């Protein structure tokens, strides 16, 4: 993004193929962009054929808005995003280094870190199984006549999580460390919709299946700390060389927070990575762009310098409310209405950064290189 914005977008090979088909369809005049993607294309000068696959992908990602309720405010047609665009945006993840100012507890339960922790976030959109209008792209993929299909849900989460796991397996090796990864109940909140009573065992089965399938590609990943809060039994499972842990903090007293080192890891031996349950249509942090420290997405963004990594501005952590605030100068001269979404609008900030793809060999590369092979 702007000057001091450091984040990296990632997507799978299968997602890249969807982007290539969509770009080709547009080049032939056989498809029509949704309202918001149409707006981003209108504001730049390149025709579809002139732009490379990376620029095209970045512009589709740029159509995301800071705050969107994907489960209730989207129509899945031309008036906002089409199903073809939605299928691509759900597969896009974004990682960034962050300072973590508290352990990420919801509400008033957060524990401030005496010294803020240096780690990483990986925002990944969960399976969207709720809609205020027609069915969603994820529904058409993982639901067979109404049944959640465990195998299809597995393939969905493998598509979206594996690029981030490959990134942080490689990042840990670069730092002569292992990786400790904390995972929330991704897609088990509002995204589950009518499937709230079956989704949570399905999600951990998907996590286990991804780690079991790709254990030989993740030798520097050591600990996976999965915390669905409630609705699951505590357990530990050795998966190859990795320790997979189901530690529901609402059932087990003393569980380490999502933005904290799990048992058996420390800053000398491990890098700390937290997965964030993201949203097809929103910037990283979603709700907190409107000042609401709510949901896993908004809690983790408010409890990190996420908004500083997206905007390039230097915020100030409010240790009484557990939220990373905009610069004081902004929250005084525009004191009443000065959340991070207001800063974005006043400064013309857009969401747009480098993007890589996971090729068939398990390496992250430019979209141009992965498409040519």
């Amino acid at each position: 993004g702007p000057l001091g914005s450091a984040y990296q977008l990632l997507l799978s090979k299968e997602t890249l193929n969807k982007i290539l088909q969509y770009k080709q369809n547009l080049e032939k005049g056989l498809a029509t962009p949704g309202k918001f993607f149409l707006e981003e294309l209108s504001k730049q000068e390149k025709s579809i054929s002139e732009m490379d696959i990376t620029t095209f992908t970045q512009l589709l990602i740029q159509s995301k808005k800071p705050q969107v309720f994907a489960e209730s405010q989207v129509y899945h047609d031309g008036t906002d995003w089409t199903l073809e665009e939605e299928s691509i945006l759900g597969d896009v993840s974004v990682n960034m280094p962050v300072t973590m100012y508290n352990d990420g507890g919801h509400g008033s339960s957060f524990k401030n870190h005496p010294k803020p922790i240096s780690g990483y976030l990986a925002y990944v959109p969960g399976a969207l199984l709720a809609s205020g209008s027609g069915p969603t792209s994820d529904m058409k993929e993982v639901l067979d006549n109404g049944k959640l299909n465990q195998d299809k849900l597995n393939a969905l989460y493998e598509r979206r999580l594996l690029p981030q796991l490959i990134h942080f397996n490689e990042l840990a090796r670069q730092n002569e460390k292992q990786a400790a990864i904390t995972i929330p109940g991704i897609g088990t909140g509002c995204f589950s919709g009518a499937y709230y009573d079956v989704i949570k065992p399905y999600v951990r089965n998907a996590l286990i299946h991804i780690l079991e399938k790709h254990k030989d590609s993740l030798p520097y990943i050591d600990i996976i700390h999965y915390d669905p809060y409630m609705g699951d039994e505590p357990a530990e499972k050795k998966i190859g060389h990795m320790s997979f842990r189901v530690s529901p903090s609402g059932v087990v007293r003393g569980t380490t927070g999502q933005l904290d080192y799990p048992l058996g890891s420390n800053p000398d031996t491990h890098i700390l990575v937290s997965i964030v349950a993201w949203d097809h249509f929103s910037w990283p942090g979603n709700d907190y762009w409107g000042g609401a420290r709510q949901t896993d997405d908004g809690v983790k963004a408010a409890s990190t310098d996420t908004m500083g990594q997206v905007t390039g501005a230097t915020g100030v952590y409010d240790k009484k409310w557990g939220r990373y605030m905009p610069p004081e100068s902004f929250t005084k001269d525009r004191k009443g209405m000065s959340d991070w979404g207001d800063y974005v609008r006043e400064n013309g900030i857009v969401f747009n950064g480098p993007v890589l793809a996971l090729d068939k060999s398990g390496k992250l590369d430019t979209l141009e290189n992965v498409a040519s092979r």
